[PDB]
């Protein structure tokens, strides 16, 4: 019985679980004990929940950040189903009373019993909340489509629940013996080494004597660090560099002085050392797996005696405004001294206190450390900021974590992006922010979700294998069904790969209509059919991917042959004819992330109740440079609609022409005002959104439109003007924003508003941009890899300048692109 769920758990991480033990770790050992029965128990907790609760864990809500409609709704065991006419401004309750009284009226004879299903989808509407707040209605008040639910009794919500179970006195300095090497390159070998805290240094660092290239070198030297064993802080990192100098660098390794049990580290360890692209202190505390290829560094960690690092209870027992708006040391003296000051009339300059403080002397850390446990909860944007590898001290980084509990569902559905890649900064299996993720992904089916596809798109990274492997057991563990959910996801993203290395094959050797009838013969396999059909949708659980519709099924001429998968429901309808696209070859994490902060933005103009009619479309890596993409459906491109094919209804004379015309056409009379309307909004976001982002290589390919008139961009291989970037405007759209006019002032002035205030709105959370991609750096992503990178979000935002200064800028870069428009 439990064996099979090994076997399972084994092929969804793609990790066998034999491999765990194999290592014979107790760290790993004891992370797998400890966090499975922290999972059990939150397992136990979601049987004894109420089926409301219940709901708000499967499926919780999609609402948005008067006037009537028709909505249709049935009951579960029936075809016959009832159309009226509510408002936008009523709660379900008042939609469920209605279907229970005309149900009466129909079988000739309480709300609170039931629920509103969307049909063929894992979403529901409950609590008390307006339909008009619910994304879904949103969805089809816009489009115009009519929504269709299901009534859902307490009981058939409570037989899911059931059939879905499972010291001080040390002051002699630092120092090591750097023993030996097994290597290989090219010349002379020097082993550079430093001690950090974070991104700073506790002492200089000291290198070695300069030992020829004949590998397999030899040292045996005593490298002393200008620091004594009693100032060593809790997370002290010893690293090293191995380089070749006549400078060339090798290789890498980082080691933590104290181990997981909070012993200090004695004896000969050997470390098994990573390729180099000198000294990174960010990079991992475990050696390279690769035993085989990998070179390796034998040290001695010499004894002192068992110490172990003191409990808290002994750490606890041992123009200043001016400045608060990179400091000289006077200034550094000054926060330290007015410390006190800092707790109760600044409590959120936390981080520049954390700076200042010397953590390689070891009584300034306990005054601190004293300080941060009467510190009060600090905001969730200062906890985000807390994060970062600038702090990390683990009694900050459970201070940060206690002030993230506070976050709602949807708040950290937002950025935990962002608090997965922070779990590669970790030096231990066992943390704070592991338990806090699982223990979240454990109440939100939904968090888990996307908890379980950031960490299973890294199985192919070997430094981050483990730890992610290990996680996502954990999680399995309290998760039985979700388990078996997520391998139905897997095994049809395994034969699309299959379906893909054909399609990439056959396109080298035959036309495209045959490479389209051979992909279909493949997909019609009873296989091929099973598995590509009645899965949750990666990209959103609460999407179904029901009957895959083969014939409507194709691929994409660019390099890497793209899948176009079709999909079609019953039960859903108009809902369930959604597509995905499998692209195979190139890295999606760039891609999600652009279209994450382009998705932030809309919900932060949004909340300020200005809606720039965005299309924050999914994208998901899914593993070694594979993943997925929602379709957005009705939608084609600008150079697809510019082409300007006969027989076609948006016959153009002129290019300029070529967009408007494509309007009228899928807009027709009185329909076309709100399509121009669309364009314009949507245009706006989109010319803010990738000045902002910096968004490079744009052209008719790579922008897109909707049949409802709303632009929107696609494929972000570049951001942060990584190739400065100006803003862009086209001749193409200001004739579509001034209604096909070429003097039409008033309609262009309203465009330049809506510029001016998406500019000014993102300029307000500047810094939660800032704290979210400095976070970000932990990915490894090549545009984003250093401080420059994060320099380009400054100066677009203009975050150290006025906002009558920032708007003045603006007005000057937006000048640019409309003198640059032909
Ligand atoms: C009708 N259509 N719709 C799309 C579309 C819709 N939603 C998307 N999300 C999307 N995205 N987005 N990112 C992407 C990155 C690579 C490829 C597409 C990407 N593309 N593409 C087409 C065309 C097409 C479609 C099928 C076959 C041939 C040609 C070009 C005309």
């Amino acid at each position: 019985v439990k064996k099979l769920i090994n076997s399972q758990i084994s092929l969804l991480i793609g990790k066998g679980l034999h491999e765990f033990d194999s290592l014979r770790d107790p760290e790993v050992n004891d992370f797998r004990t400890k966090m499975r029965q922290f999972c059990e128990e939150a397992a136990a907790h979601r049987q004894q929940l109420g089926w409301v609760e219940w709901l708000q864990y499967s499926f919780p809500l999609q609402l948005e950040p008067n006037r009537a409609l028709l909505v249709n709704v049935k009951f579960e065991g029936s075809e016959e189903s009832f159309t009226f006419q509510v408002s936008t401004k009523d709660m379900p309750l008042a939609l469920m009373a209605c279907a229970l009284r005309k149900k009466a009226t129909v079988f000739r004879q309480q709300p609170e019993e039931y629920a509103l299903q969307v049909n063929g989808r894992h979403e529901y509407l409950y609590g008390n909340y307006p339909l008009c707040h619910f994304q879904y209605i949103c969805s089809c008040l816009h489009s115009g489509l009519t929504p269709h639910l299901t009534m859902v009794h307490s009981s058939s919500i409570l037989a899911m629940r059931d059939e879905q179970s499972n010291l001080w006195s040390l002051e002699q300095p630092f120092s090591i013996e750097l023993i030996e090497g097994r290597k290989v390159n090219a010349m002379k070998l020097v082993v550079q080494a430093g001690l950090f805290h974070g991104n700073e240094m506790l002492c200089k660092t000291v290198s070695s004597s300069e030992v020829n290239v004949c590998s397999e070198p030899v040292w045996k030297q005593r490298l002393e660090f200008d620091i004594s064993v009693c100032d060593l802080p809790r997370m002290a990192r010893l690293c090293f560099a191995l380089y070749a100098v006549v400078d060339c660098p090798i290789a890498w390794a980082n080691l933590m002085l104290f181990d997981y049990k909070d012993q200090l580290k004695t004896g000969e360890r050997c470390l098994y050392m990573w390729p180099s692209v000198l000294l990174n202190p960010a990079g991992t505390v475990r050696g390279n797996p690769n035993t085989e290829s990998a070179a390796a560094l034998v040290i001695y960690l010499p004894e002192v005696a068992p110490v172990y690092f003191p409990a808290l209870e002994k750490i606890l027992e041992l123009l200043r405004e001016i400045l608060e708006r990179e400091l000289y040391e006077h200034e550094k003296d000054l926060v330290w001294k007015m410390r006190h000051e800092v707790q109760e009339h600044f409590p959120e300059a936390l981080a520049r206190l954390l700076l200042v403080t010397k953590w390689n002397k070891h009584e300034d850390v306990a005054q601190m450390l004293y300080l941060l446990c009467s510190w009060p909860e600090l905001p969730v944007l200062s906890a985000l900021e807390l994060l970062d590898f600038s702090f990390p001290d683990c009694y900050v980084g459970s201070f940060a974590i206690k002030s993230l509990r506070k976050l709602t569902d949807d708040e950290l559905f937002q950025y935990l992006l962002q608090l997965v890649q922070v779990l590669k900064y970790e030096s231990y299996l066992d943390c704070e922010l592991t338990k806090f993720l699982l223990g979240r992904a454990l109440a939100n089916r939904k968090i888990g979700h996307f908890l379980f596809w950031h960490l299973r798109s890294e199985m192919h990274v070997p430094s981050v294998a483990l730890r992610f492997g290990l996680i996502m057991e954990a999680y399995c563990r309290g998760s039985t069904h979700h388990m078996k959910v997520l391998m139905k996801q897997g095994e049809a993203l395994s034969k699309l790969k299959a379906l893909n290395d054909f399609v990439k094959v056959s396109s080298q050797k035959t036309t495209k209509p045959q490479t389209k009838e051979m992909m279909h013969m493949c997909m019609r396999q009873e296989t091929y059919m099973e598995a590509l059909s009645h899965l949750q949708s990666p990209l959103d659980p609460s999407t179904l991917l029901e009957e895959v519709c083969v014939e409507q099924c194709t691929f994409m001429d660019s390099k890497m042959k793209p899948l176009w998968i079709m999909y079609s429901s019953e039960e859903a309808g108009s809902a369930g004819n959604v597509g995905i696209i499998f692209k195979n070859g190139d890295d999606l994490r760039q891609d999600m992330l652009t279209l994450q902060m382009i998705q932030l933005m809309d919900v932060l103009w949004k909340q300020e109740g200005l809606d720039l009619r965005m299309t924050p479309y999914g994208c998901l890596p899914t593993g070694d440079r594979t993943g997925l993409i929602e379709v957005v459906l009705h939608s084609d491109t600008i150079a697809n609609i510019q082409l300007n094919k006969s027989n076609m209804a948006a016959t153009a004379a002129f290019n300029k022409d070529a967009l408007l015309n494509w309007l009228k056409s899928k807009n027709p009379g009185e329909a076309l005002d709100r399509a121009i309307e669309e364009f314009t909004l949507s245009c706006a976001g989109y010319c803010v959104a990738t000045y902002v982002l910096g968004i490079g290589d744009r052209h008719s390919d790579n922008i897109m439109i909707r049949e409802s008139g709303q632009l929107f961009h696609i494929d972000f291989g570049h951001f942060l003007g990584n190739f400065r970037v100006p803003f862009i405007l086209t001749y193409d759209f200001v004739h579509v924003i001034q209604q096909g006019k070429t003097n039409n002032s008033e309609k262009f002035e309203r465009f330049r508003g809506y510029c001016e205030r998406a500019y000014t709105i993102l300029r307000r959370h500047g810094l939660l941009f800032l704290h979210l991609f400095a976070l970000m750096r932990a990915a490894g992503l090549p545009e984003l890899s250093c401080s420059k990178d994060i320099q380009y979000l400054k100066d677009s935002l203009a975050l150290g300048k006025t906002e009558e200064e920032a708007l003045k800028h603006f007005r000057v870069k937006f000048n640019e692109a409309l003198r640059e428009s032909w």
